[PDB]
C-alpha cells in the first residue's frame, strides 16, 4: 500500500480498538450530560469515537502542562494562566457545534484541568444590521461577514495572559449577534474555539488583510471533513428545519422562507448551496482542511469513519 | 499592556544560563570559530548556548509526547523529524544563527543529528527569473518556487525517508544544476531563509493554502532596526556583488567595476527601491508569526529575546 501523507490514518475499527493502560468509560453523570447536547448522538458513538478521541487530547494537553512547568523553572516564571486552545472547523451543519460541545463534556473530566471554556466562531459575525448595509447578508459565513480583527485579537488576547477576556454572542432565535449579550472567559484551562473559519489566513480576508492567524494562537486543531454530495444535504436539512430565521422572529429578514413548502424550501435550499454556500466551502473552508491537526471524516449519518492526526 | 511574547534584555537571558553549569569541548569552540569567527564565544556562551538549552526542552518535551501516543495509538516506526525555521532580512545573521545551533543541538543524545537545509536552493533558476524579469528582485516571493519548498517539508513531516532538496551555490549565485542535497531521516532539520514564515497571502500570483509554517515546530524571527538592516545589506552587497567575482560571467558582472563609493551608491539605491520594500511588506509582518524573536544591536549582539507566552 502506497500513499504516505502527513497525516497517521485509522478507519472506524482502528480508532474504536485503541485501549489504553487503564479502561475508557464513562460515568451516569457524563452519560446524562450529552443526550442533552445532541440525543441523535449514540452512546456507542460517543464511547467508541470521541472518548478516545478526548483520551488522545489529554495526552498532548497533558505533555503541554509537564513543559509549562519545567520552562516555568528554568526562567522562573510567575504564573500567567494561558489556556490551551482548540479549535474546530468544518462545512456548515457538519456537527462543529456539537463536537466541541460533547469535547468539552469529557474534557472537564479530568483533573488536570477540568475547566473548559467554549466560544462558538458565529459570535463574531458582522452584527445584521452592518451585514444589510454591505449586502452581505445571504452571504453570513463568508470572509466578508466576519469582523476577525476582533476575533485574532480574542484569541491573541487569551494567549497573551489577559486575565478576563470578552467575547461576543450570536443568537440562535434572531439570529444576530446580540447587542449587549458579550460573554466573559474567566482564565479556563482549555477554551474550544467552533467555527467555520478557525482555519483561515490573511490570504482569505484581502479585503481586510491580517498578518498573524488565528491558528498562530491555538494549540490544536480539528477539521470536520464529509463528501460533497453529504454537505448538500445536511446543509439543506439545516435550511428545512432552520429556514434561515425563518421562523423565530417577527418577520426576520428571511421571514419569506416561512410560506415555502417543502418543496420549494428544499428547491431554495439548494440554489443557495449551488450558488452561494457550495462556493464558500470550496474555496475559503476545504482548502483549509490540510491545515487541521486532526481530521474527522464522516459518513451520511454523522458516523465518524476515518480519523488522521498529524504525524 | 500585556503581549503574546514573553520578554527578556540581554541580562536577563545570560542569568538564565547559570542553570546546569553549561561548558563545551575545545573541538565545538573551533567548529563555531570557522563559522563566523566574527562571533565572540562571549556571545555564544551569553545566548545560543542558553538558546540551545531552550530549544532542547522543547523538543525533549516533544518526543516524551511521541512515546506516549506511540503506546496509545500502537502507530511505532516513523522518523518525523523537529523542524526549526529562521527567518529574518537580508544579512541579518540566519545562516550564522542556523549554522551555530546545528552545533549546539547536536551535542544532546536526545537528538544529535540535525540537518540544516536553506531556503535559497528553492529560488528559481537565474534562467526562469531572467525569463519573468526578477533577477534584481531575487528573494521576493516570485521568485520563489514554493510550492516545492512547502512540499519539502510536508514530505518530510509525511514520513518520508529521503526527501532531497535543491542548492543555491553562493559562487555561481544560482541553483546548481544537479547538486540537490539528500535529508536522510535526521532528528532535527534547521530551515534558515527569508521566507520561512510567509504564508499563501504573499503569492498571490500563484497562492499555496498550507504552509511553510504547519510543517515547523519552532520558528525564529532575527530582528534588527531598519538603519541597521541598510547598513548591513549594503555591507554585503560591498563585499560580494552578488558574485560578480566569482562568476567571470556573472549577470552582475559589471558591479565589479563600480568603486567604493559607486557600490555603496548602488546597494543604497537597491535597498531604497528594492529590497527595503520587500523586507517592509513580505519580511517584517512575519514577525509576529515567529515563535522566538532576537533582536540584534549595531555589532549583531543580541540584545533582546522574546519567547511565545
Ligand atoms: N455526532 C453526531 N451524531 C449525530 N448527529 C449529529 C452529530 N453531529 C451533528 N449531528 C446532527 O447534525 C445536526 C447539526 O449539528 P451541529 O453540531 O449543530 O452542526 P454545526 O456544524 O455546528 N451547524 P452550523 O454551525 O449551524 O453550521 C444536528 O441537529 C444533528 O442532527
Ligand atoms: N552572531 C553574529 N556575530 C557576529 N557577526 C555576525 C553574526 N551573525 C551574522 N554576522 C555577520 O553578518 C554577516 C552575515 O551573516 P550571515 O549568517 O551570512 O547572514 P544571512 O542572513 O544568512 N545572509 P544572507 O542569506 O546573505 O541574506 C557575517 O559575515 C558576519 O559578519
Ligand atoms: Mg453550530
Ligand atoms: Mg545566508
Amino acid at each position: 500500500q502506497t500513499l504516505m501523507t502527513p497525516y497517521l490514518q485509522f478507519d472506524r475499527n482502528q480508532w474504536a480498538a485503541l485501549r489504553d493502560s487503564v479502561p475508557m468509560t464513562l460515568s451516569e453523570d457524563e452519560i446524562a450530560r450529552l443526550k442533552g447536547i445532541n440525543e441523535d448522538l449514540s452512546l456507542e458513538e460517543v464511547a467508541e469515537i470521541y472518548l478516545p478521541l478526548s483520551r488522545l487530547l489529554n495526552f498532548y494537553i497533558s505533555s503541554n502542562l509537564r513543559r509549562q512547568a519545567v520552562l516555568e523553572q528554568f526562567l522562573g516564571t510567575n504564573g500567567q494562566r494561558i489556556p490551551y486552545i482548540i479549535s474546530i472547523a468544518g462545512s456548515v451543519a457538519v456537527g462543529k457545534s456539537t463536537t466541541a460541545r460533547v469535547l468539552q463534556a469529557l474534557l472537564s473530566r479530568w483533573p488536570e484541568h477540568r475547566r473548559v471554556e467554549l466560544i462558538t466562531t458565529d459570535g463574531f459575525l458582522h452584527p445584521n444590521q452592518v451585514l444589510k448595509e454591505r449586502g452581505l447578508m445571504k452571504k453570513k459565513g463568508f470572509p466578508e461577514s466576519y469582523d476577525m480583527h476582533r476575533l485574532v485579537k480574542f484569541v491573541s488576547d487569551l494567549k497573551s495572559g489577559v486575565p478576563n477576556v470578552t467575547a461576543p454572542v450570536y443568537s440562535h432565535l434572531i439570529y444576530d449577534v446580540i447587542p449587549d449579550g458579550d460573554k466573559t472567559v474567566v482564565q479556563p484551562d482549555i477554551l474550544i474555539l467552533e467555527g467555520l473559519n478557525v482555519l483561515q489566513s490573511g490570504m482569505d480576508y484581502p479585503h481586510d488583510p491580517h498578518h498573524v492567524f488565528v491558528s498562530d494562537f491555538v494549540d490544536f486543531s480539528i477539521y470536520v471533513d464529509a463528501p460533497e454530495d453529504l454537505l448538500q444535504t445536511w446543509y439543506i436539512n439545516r435550511f428545512l428545519k432552520f429556514r434561515e430565521g425563518a421562523f423565530t422572529d417577527p418577520d426576520s429578514y428571511f421571514h419569506n422562507y416561512a410560506k415555502l413548502t417543502k418543496e420549494e424550501a428544499i428547491k431554495t435550499a439548494m440554489t443557495l448551496w449551488k450558488e452561494i454556500n457550495w462556493l464558500n466551502l470550496k474555496q475559503n473552508i476545504l482548502p483549509t482542511r490540510e491545515r487541521a491537526s486532526l481530521i474527522l471524516t464522516k459518513s451520511a449519518n454523522h458516523a465518524v469513519e476515518e480519523v488522521r492526526l498529524r504525524k
